[PDB]
Parts: C-alpha cells; structure tokens; sequence
C-alpha cells in the first residue's frame, strides 16, 4: 500500500484509492501503474512521482 506524490503538484497516489478514470482499480500498486498513467491533477507523467 505505498503511497507516492507526485513531485510536480503533490498530488498523492493511493493505492488503496486506485484512480478508476485511467482503468486503475482500487488496491493497485504504484509500480503495477502503466508507465503512460499521468498525474490526475497536472498531467505529470508516472515517472514524476516519488515514495511520500
Ligand atoms: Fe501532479
């Protein structure tokens, strides 16, 4: 259940949340993302988040 924020706008990636709007179910892992899934809030990519 690692949680990630996004170092561009803080958004934070729960993967007990998941992100339905990009196919994410919730209790998907970060490293289980595709690495085209983009920040929610900025557009960020993947690869723009860190361990919080
Ligand atoms: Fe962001």
């Amino acid at each position: 259940m690692d949680i990630y924020v996004c170092t561009v706008c803080g958004y934070e990636y729960d993967p007990a949340k998941g992100d339905p709007d990009s196919g994410i179910k919730p209790g998907t892992k970060f490293e289980d993302l595709p690495d085209d899934w983009a920040c929610p809030v900025c557009g960020a990519s993947k690869d723009a988040f860190e361990k919080q």
